[PDB]
RNA sequence: GGGCCCGUAGCUUAGCCAGGUCAGAGCGCCCGGCUCAUAACCGGGCGGUCGAGGGUUCGAAUCCCUCCGGGCCCACCA
C-alpha cells in the first residue's frame, strides 16, 4: 500500500469539460479498481491573471504503476485533446513529498512560471507523471498537489446526466434565495440580492449543474437538500482556496509592481475619479512605488457609485491585480477621508482686479462628503474566485453588498 | 470708472464666426443582457427647444439688445 497525491490541470475546452469532472471520473475508477480516495479532493485556483483552476486528490493504492495508467485513460477519453488550448498533465507525488512543493505552488498562484520550472521539480524528486502535447498542465498539476490551505472553503459541485449535456439548465431559481436566506453567511457568494442574479449556476458546456460555496459540510449539506433543481447525477465537495485572497501580494514585500500579479497597496488620491464610454471608472493614486492608476470597471456594478466619491487626498487601500499597469479593484479601503472646501465670490446685494478685492476674501466653505471610511467590495456577480468577500474578513467598516 | 469670457438634457458636451439632418454624444439614470474569464464602446430606453426677455430675418442654439448667474482682467480714486 502507498499514499499518493494525484494532480490534474488544463484538460477541458472552449466547449469541452470542467477539469473537475474528469478528476471525479478518475476518482470513481480509482475508488472501485485500485484503492480508496482519502478525504475531499481539492480544487486549487492558481494565478488569475495568467495568459484557471487545477485539481488534486489524495488516494491510497496498492500499486502506483496501475494508478497512473488508470488516470491516464480518463485523460485519453474524457479529455478534449483535439483543441489546441488543451494540453493536459498529471502528477502522482508520494504523500511525504507533498509539502516539499508548497513553494512551487505558492509561486504558481502569485506569479508566472514556465513549463521548465515544473519539469525541474518533477526531476528533483523523480515524480511519476503524465505529459500530453506540450503538457503545460504539469504546472497547475504540481501546484494543485502543493497548494497550502491555512484558510480554506468548500464548494458543493453538482453534475447533470450525460444525456442532459447541452440543454439549458433548469432550476427553481427562487430556491437558491430561500437558500441564501437562511444559511448565509454560512453558504455564501451564491447569489446577488442586489443585481438579482444566481451566480452559482454556470452557463457552459461543462457537466457542472450548480456549484455552492460555504464554510462547512453542515451548510453545504442543508443547502443541497433545500434547493429545487434538475436531476442530480454526480455530486462532490471540494476543499478550495476559494475566497482566500491567496494571490494578493503585500506592498511590503516587493520593489516593483510587475504586470500579471495581484497586490494590496495603500495610497493617496491624485487624479480624481472619471468615466469613459462603458461605465468604466478610473483614478490614479500616489504610492510607495509611485504613480499607480486604478480601474473600477462596469461588471463591477454598484461598486462604481462608491468609487466615484473618492477625492484628491484620500488615503485608501486598493486590492487587486495589475494588468495594463492598472490595479483592478476587487475591493478598496477608505483609510482617512480628506476634507475639501469650495471658493465663491461674495455678494452685496464679483472680481475687480488682480489684488483689487471685490470684500477682500472669497467664500471658502467645507463641503461635507458622503463616502465613508471602511472596506467596500464588489457585489457577488462581480466576485472573483480567489477574491475574499468581506463577509469573511474580521475587520470593521465593512459594507457587504449581499 | 472701463475691458473680457462663460451658460445646450441631472451631469460633462458636438454644433456655434461660414444661421435652414430646431438637435448629436458620453456618464448617470429606468429596464434588460453577459461570466467556469477584473472585464478599456454590452445593450436598449426615458430625457433637451438650446440661460431668461426682445429684435433681425422665409427663417436662430446659431447674428444683434439687455438681464440674471458664475467667473476674470486693467485703470483710478483714496
Ligand atoms: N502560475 C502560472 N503560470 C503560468 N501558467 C500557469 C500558472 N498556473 C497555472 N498555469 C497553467 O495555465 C493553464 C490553465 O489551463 P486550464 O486549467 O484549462 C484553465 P481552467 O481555468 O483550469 O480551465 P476551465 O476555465 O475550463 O476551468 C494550465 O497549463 C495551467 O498549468
Ligand atoms: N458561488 C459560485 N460557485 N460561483 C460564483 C461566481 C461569481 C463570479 N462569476
Amino acid at each position: 500500500h502507498m499514499r499518493v497525491w494525484v494532480g490534474i490541470d488544463d484538460t477541458d475546452s472552449s466547449r469541452g469539460m470542467c477539469t473537475t469532472y474528469l478528476a471525479v471520473l478518475a476518482m470513481e475508477r480509482v475508488e472501485r479498481e485500485l484503492g480508496k480516495v482519502i478525504g475531499f479532493p481539492r480544487l486549487i485556483r492558481l494565478n488569475p491573471t495568467i495568459p484557471n483552476g487545477a485539481v488534486s486528490f489524495l488516494v491510497e493504492v496498492d500499486d502506483v504503476g496501475e494508478l497512473v495508467d488508470v488516470v491516464n485513460e480518463v485523460i485519453i477519453e474524457h479529455a478534449m485533446l483535439d483543441d489546441e488550448k488543451t494540453n493536459p498533465g498529471a502528477v502522482f507525488v508520494d504523500e511525504e513529498l507533498a509539502v516539499k512543493l508548497k513553494p512551487f505552488a505558492d509561486k504558481a498562484i502569485k506569479d508566472v512560471l514556465q513549463i521548465d520550472e515544473a519539469l525541474f521539480v518533477i526531476g528533483k524528486y523523480f515524480i511519476p507523471h503524465l505529459r500530453h502535447k506540450k503538457g503545460r498542465g504539469l504546472i497547475g498539476a504540481l501546484a494543485a498537489v502543493g497548494a497550502e490551505l491555512e484558510d480554506f472553503t468548500l464548494e458543493l459541485i453538482a453534475y447533470r446526466y450525460p444525456e442532459r449535456f447541452g440543454t439549458e439548465r433548469e432550476y427553481d431559481e427562487e430556491s437558491f434565495f430561500d437558500m441564501d436566506y437562511e444559511l448565509y453567511p454560512q453558504t455564501f457568494d451564491n447569489v446577488d440580492w442586489c443585481n438579482d442574479v444566481v451566480v452559482c449556476i454556470p452557463n457552459t458546456p461543462c457537466p457542472v449543474l450548480y456549484g455552492i460555496r460555504g464554510e462547512s459540510v453542515e451548510a453545504l449539506y442543508k443547502a443541497m437538500e433545500s434547493v429545487k433543481t434538475e436531476p442530480v447525477d454526480r455530486r462532490m465537495i471540494f476543499v478550495t482556496n476559494h475566497a482566500t485572497d491567496m494571490h494578493l501580494i503585500g506592498e511590503e514585500e516587493v520593489h516593483r509592481l510587475e504586470n500579471y500579479r495581484s497586490y494590496r497597496l495603500r495610497g493617496r488620491v491624485t487624479l480624481e475619479p472619471y468615466d469613459i464610454e462603458g461605465g468604466h471608472v478610473f483614478f490614479e493614486i500616489d504610492t510607495k512605488f509611485g504613480s499607480v492608476k486604478c480601474a473600477a470597471f462596469e461588471p463591477t456594478k454598484q461598486f462604481r457609485n462608491v468609487i466615484r466619491l473618492l477625492r484628491k487626498g484620500d488615503v485608501v487601500e486598493v486590492y487587486g491585480s495589475m494588468k495594463k499597469d492598472t490595479i483592478n479593484l476587487e475591493k478598496i479601503q477608505i483609510v482617512e477621508l480628506a476634507e475639501i472646501w469650495v471658493e465663491k465670490n461674495p455678494i452685496c446685494p464679483e472680481s475687480a482686479g488682480r489684488g483689487q478685492g471685490f470684500a477682500d476674501e472669497k467664500l471658502r466653505e467645507k463641503v461635507e462628503r458622503e463616502l465613508q471610511p471602511g472596506f467596500y467590495e464588489v457585489p457577488p456577480s462581480a466576485r472573483r474566485h480567489l477574491s475574499k468577500p468581506l463577509i469573511r474578513m474580521n475587520v470593521e467598516g465593512r459594507h457587504i453588498f449581499r
